[PDB]
């Protein structure tokens, strides 16, 4: 029973020369969260079907728990025969179960909050949400950037909102993930949260917090003056980013306060109709990515620490240092496995501040101001390669505004990326696993607007 699971463990640590090939080594068998979470994601969970699924998915759920439960009992086996190094942290493996457990139960329940208020909250035309809290699609996009924070970071309102510019970087493994590092003191401990793309612009993080910061800094064209683009040239080591929040409220300094946010999100779900509870939305989460100690963080993810290892950590299961399996649930995705890219004559064009700091002495910046750039070129990159379909539906939106997008090459491109779907009645974009059936449906999506 036991031996039959935790066998494969031994298995798998010969194959990647963890250990070497010769039994039980009870000695020598390291056994540790980390080793079984990728031992787990090397095998079971990445297993690259309507009730043959259903099936399989419960099935694999049952598998992880007796895998867990096989190699807890191989650690005490060996801890019998003294091995050092055989501690497992077992609240990491009952998060593991618990995400898998979640991500599971919910395709089998299967509209989910994140669609409905997202596509709600990019409408420009919201006539009964609150001109007192929601005139301007720079306060809707706010609001929603937070909502999105929340809904893939299951961050607390209060962590949310230490946010700030120099808090976000693109991975290097994943070049389309944008990677929150949180180094917290008491140990040291290091928290990597991500924040991946979606194919649906309404509810794409990226997309949406490009869409604020476009609104945040330039302004509306005719209407209002925007921030301007950060002054990196004022950035030593992120002096300056660190300070520049996420969110902008009342002034340029702070995030907005959280007595505003609660009445923001009392107001948004009245006019989505939606069940609401504060806790859900501002306090801490149960389920989190994980945090690490800064002696397994370090010597965990340091490649020249464990030269014969075949594979390492970071190349397929831990991309970024995260593992894969919170990576892609939290950003609701399965973890069991552009036809129309803009052109660079459009791109240029928008925040042209971009292009200007690449051009001068770029070499001059900190490294902190660069990576903001190189940030801020994949959010520019998302936010253009979706502004067809959000003008498809929102034509009026704040961000049309800028005359620029009457221009010729704007509306070619507009029309080119959208044309050969206009008759279809079925979106061209995914939405979320397991509502596809449902909401690809143009009518069916549609009808999740509240106005219009």
């Amino acid at each position: 029973q036991y031996k039959t699971y935790y066998t494969k463990y031994i298995q798998w640590c010969q194959l990647n020369q963890i250990i070497p090939t010769p039994s039980v080594p009870y000695k020598d068998l390291p056994i540790s969260a980390e080793l079984i979470h990728w031992f787990l994601l090397d095998t079971l969970i990445t297993d690259d079907e309507d009730l043959d699924e259903e099936e399989e998915n419960s099935f694999k759920i049952a598998t992880l728990k007796k895998i867990i439960g096989s190699l807890n009992f191989l650690s005490k086996l060996c801890k019998v025969h003294e091995n050092p190094n055989a501690n497992i942290d077992t609240k990491y493996l009952e998060s593991v179960t618990k995400l898998h457990t979640h991500w599971i139960d919910s395709q089998k329940a299967i509209c989910p909050p994140l669609l409905k208020v997202s596509l709600n909250l990019w409408n420009p035309e919201t006539n009964h949400l609150s001109e007192k809290f929601f005139k301007t699609c720079s306060e809707k996009l706010r609001f929603l950037v937070d909502f999105q924070l929340r809904s893939y970071l299951n961050l607390s309102f209060e962590e949310r909102s230490k946010i700030r510019f120099g808090s976000l970087k693109l991975g290097k493994r994943d070049r389309d993930a944008i990677i929150y590092h949180k180094v917290t003191h008491s140990p040291g401990h290091h928290q990597l949260l991500a924040l991946l793309p979606q194919d649906c612009p309404f509810i794409c993080p990226q997309t949406t917090l490009a869409a604020y910061l476009y609104l945040r800094f330039y302004g509306i064209p005719s209407v209002s003056k925007g921030d301007g683009f950060p002054n990196l040239n004022a950035d030593e080591n992120g002096s300056l980013l660190q300070d520049i929040p996420i969110l902008r409220g009342k002034s340029l300094t702070t995030y907005p306060r959280e007595e505003t946010f609660s009445n923001y999100y009392t107001t948004v779900f009245r006019y989505c109709h939606l069940p609401y509870k504060r806790r859900e939305y501002f306090n801490k989460c149960n389920l989190v990515y994980p945090t690490w100690d800064e002696d397994t963080f370090r010597t965990f993810f340091n490649e020249e620490n464990h030269g014969n290892w075949l594979e390492q950590p970071e190349a397929f299961a831990f991309p970024d240092k995260i593992p894969f399996d919170f990576k892609k649930i939290m950003n609701f995705k399965s973890p069991y496995t552009d036809p129309f890219p803009p052109p660079k004559d459009l791109l240029v064009q928008i925040f042209p501040e971009i292009d200007e700091y690449k051009r001068h002495d770029y070499e001059g910046l900190s490294q902190n101001s660069r990576d903001f750039l190189d940030l801020m070129e994949v959010l520019r990159e998302r936010f253009l390669s979706n502004l067809p379909w959000i003008y498809k539906f929102f034509p009026n939106h704040d961000i049309f505004q800028d005359p620029i997008f009457g221009n010729s090459d704007f509306q070619s491109y507009f029309n080119d990326k959208t044309i050969h779907s206009k008759g279809s009645p079925i979106l061209s974009f995914d939405i979320l696993p397991g509502f596809n059936k449902i909401y690809k449906n143009k009518t069916n999506f549609y009808s999740l607007l509240i106005e219009r």
